[PDB]
């Protein structure tokens, strides 16, 4: 397997982001994950990182990694109507088993101790092997490890696989002060992004608004959850599912197997002015512009089967 | 020694909190039918999730089935909702899509289509050998329904009517620009309905104002023991519900008093409803009228006692 790492903004979609990294251990040895005080509290994203870790470690050979809560905070914030969403499933039944909080209780205090961005640096820096990172929050993380380490950082980097922007299609902030052209994601720290996609020496995957918008979370497909009521996962990511794109979770399905994608090389920049378009990834004909592996196309239905089946892990 | 009971609700998490409640409470309470009004939930959502219950509960604890209707009722004042979406979430759960459980709704949608819930409300109470209790969670136009068309020959089979509703000495939760905070939503959604029944002679009407509800709040550590339970279908479920909106129990804890009454110890008030069009309407007034029918008024509810036969409630399977 190889070595992964999620930085995540502790939405529903990245904890579904979690346990699709994490119940795959054949193809993914997921070493850590930090949370972003981004598309949650990261009081709560954290807590739920852990109690999500602990029912798996209980419950599957999952090994338990260091968690960490980033110092990262927002140039523009996301909206408070789901930022609260960890919260609510801190306080769901299958994330509050006795014996699996008791295991998070155990060792909260280790990892309370951790500053998410040094985190990223170390694991990425010290593992043996290249380190994949799986972001599905906002690249303030990723940023503040090239500001300070530069090659020595990115040259131990397999590749960051990205949820993040929109290239040939609309964005989704829609604002009095925007245009709509700019992504979450983005948007909430225009300056890291900048920074991550211009990088030289970082290969970058690209999970845009281009292919996450082709695979929407409809019905049917999140009642299957129910078929599979006898594994703890399923009642987890049915739950999460059940509260609209699984934009985060193809990004990790693509870190699993890059089947779920194909990827075409497009220099992205990004708007980092006070204007309607801030946030937006716009495509630059700079003359070595550093390229970026958008994702197109992404196979619907393998990545559906993917999670379901993931989903019975445990 | 049970009692019959229709639940009139309208879809939105507590009121299945309180679906729960009367249908695990089967040594007190026989549930004999439902309604779900378009009021804090898609109907349609309300009706599957009702009937998705119903039939979890039919095949874990041999819970009888009955009649579930969809009401025409249609709002004076709609919400400008944001939240009529907690019975959509709820219609794709896990625990309520298992297929043993969908099998059987599915075998019994058609029929339950069917029905009207104004007309079904009238006929459960109406053709019932013994009197019935309506537990009403959502605005009271369906009860008003029954009382507009039939009168006494509605009335008279009624035992009492259980209302979550109101504010009568604490402010209400309607905050809009043209209103002064004092209404509360399911009285505000209809007011004429609501003044129809507060203001109805011979009909007993036990009320659970924001006064009673406002004094159990849902708090996290208590939807937390729900993981305690998890061998027990309905703590998936409860604490599911309770999660998403850690808000008040309003309409558990009217459930709870059909359930038992020592839940709350209740006061007679006589109730009228402001219907004219002022920033106070659809509030619950104290009237001087002369001789005007009184609505027993829950006051300082037996919280841990509630928050404990929740906790029970939730084992039942
Ligand atoms: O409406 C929303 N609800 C919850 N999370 C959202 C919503 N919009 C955006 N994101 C978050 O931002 C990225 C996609 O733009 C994803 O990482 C997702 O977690
Ligand atoms: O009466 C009904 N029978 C069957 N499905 C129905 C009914 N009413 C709504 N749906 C809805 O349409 C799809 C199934 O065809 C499902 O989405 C179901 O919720
Ligand atoms: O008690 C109250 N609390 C908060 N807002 C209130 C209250 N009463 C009336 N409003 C009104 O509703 C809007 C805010 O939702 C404001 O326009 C305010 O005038
Ligand atoms: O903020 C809210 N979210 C969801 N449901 C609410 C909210 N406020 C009120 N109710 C609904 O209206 C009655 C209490 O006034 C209860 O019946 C409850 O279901
Ligand atoms: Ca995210
Ligand atoms: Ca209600
Ligand atoms: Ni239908």
């Amino acid at each position: 397997a190889k070595n992964v790492v999620l930085d995540h903004a502790g939405n529903l979609d990245d904890f579904v982001a979690m346990v699709l990294l994490a119940s795959n251990t054949e193809k993914v040895r997921l070493i850590g994950a930090l949370c972003t005080d981004a598309d949650c509290f990261v009081e709560n994203g954290f807590n739920v990182t852990g109690k999500i870790m602990c029912l798996m470690h209980n419950n599957m050979n999952l090994p338990l990694f260091p968690i960490g809560k980033s110092a990262a905070t927002a140039v523009n914030p996301f909206p408070k109507e789901w930022r609260c969403l960890a919260k609510n499933m801190d306080d769901m039944p299958i994330l509050n088993i006795p014996e699996n909080v008791e295991l998070w209780d155990k060792i909260k205090a280790e990892n309370e101790k951790y500053e998410g961005q040094q985190l990223l640096a170390d694991l990425v820096m010290n593992s043996e092997e290249k380190v994949t990172i799986c972001v599905t929050g906002p690249l303030s993380n990723v940023a503040w490890c090239i500001d300070k380490y530069g090659e020595k950082f990115t040259s131990k980097v397999e590749e960051c696989v990205i949820m993040g922007g929109a290239v040939d299609v609309r964005g989704n902030v829609f604002l009095p002060s925007t245009d709509g052209t700019a992504e979450w994601n983005i948007y909430w720290d225009p300056a890291s992004a900048k920074t991550v996609f211009g990088c030289p020496g970082l290969r970058r995957i690209m999970f845009s608004l281009d292919s996450t918008n082709t695979v929407p979370v409809r019905s049917p497909y999140v009642q299957r959850f129910g078929e599979q009521t006898n594994f703890l996962l399923s009642i987890l990511v049915g739950t999460m599912w059940a509260m609209y794109y699984a934009w985060d979770a193809l990004t990790a399905a693509y870190v699993v197997d890059q089947k779920v994608a194909n990827v075409d090389p497009v220099p992205i920049d990004v708007v980092v002015d006070k204007q309607p378009n801030e946030g937006a990834t716009v495509r630059t004909d700079a003359e070595n512009y550093p390229l970026t592996f958008v994702a197109r196309n992404p196979e619907a239905e393998f990545f559906l089967d993917m999670l379901l089946r993931s989903a019975r892990a445990c």
